[PDB]
């Protein structure tokens, strides 16, 4: 198959979250878009593409009110367990000459291990996130508050069209099965609008 990295796992955790829907009070868990901002500010180069294949919710979805009223609902307490992997960006085959996998899977795995070489934000400038290294093992039994319910979520936005023409957003039916939510490629979400 063509080149895809190791697995990686991370945990991310935040006293305080915003996932919003941009095409349209966070939503209860993350949208794609969000753990990509989340993935993408470990370690990102353009020569690669992150891919986050399945995140685990760990604790009880709980959320709190800010604002007035004559108004900002966070999640709140969160910890998200994130699988992903990296693929050559097909997009930028002029950095062809940068595709060197043990070049950057020894980057990402030392980017995850330190907490990132960015600040990780979850939603806003004043939710930073805390991430660190888990391994696959840690990753499959760590327990989650959801372990034993499926969940369906409804829909949820996934992520903007890329890479002129209008802004297309895609959304997709989100089902959290013993905590645990798969992200389907953009490709096949039931749900476009420009
Ligand atoms: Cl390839
Ligand atoms: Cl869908």
């Amino acid at each position: 198959n063509l080149y895809r990295s190791r697995n990686f796992y991370a945990r991310i955790r935040g006293d305080r979250a915003l996932f919003t829907n941009p095409a349209t009070s966070s939503y209860s868990v993350p949208t794609r878009q969000a753990l990509q901002g989340i993935i993408d500010g470990i370690y990102h180069k353009p020569t690669f593409t992150n891919v986050i294949t399945e995140v685990k919710v760990v604790n009880q979805i709980q959320t709190e009110l800010h604002g007035v009223r004559a108004y900002v609902s966070y999640l709140s307490d969160v910890e998200y367990l994130v699988k992903f992997h990296f693929i050559w960006n097909e997009n930028r085959e002029d950095l062809i000459q940068d595709r060197l996998p043990k070049k950057h899977e020894a980057i990402m795995e030392r980017s995850i291990r330190k907490g990132g070489r960015r600040d990780i934000f979850l939603g806003t400038r004043e939710c930073f996130g805390l991430v660190d290294e888990i391994s696959q093992e840690e990753y499959e039994t760590i327990p989650s508050y959801y372990n034993g319910v499926t969940i369906d979520l409804g829909i949820m936005f996934h992520s903007f069209a890329y890479p002129d023409t209008p802004l297309k957003s895609y959304f997709t039916k989100t089902v959290m099965e013993n905590g645990a939510i798969k992200f389907k490629p953009q490709s096949e979400c039931e749900i476009v609008n420009t």
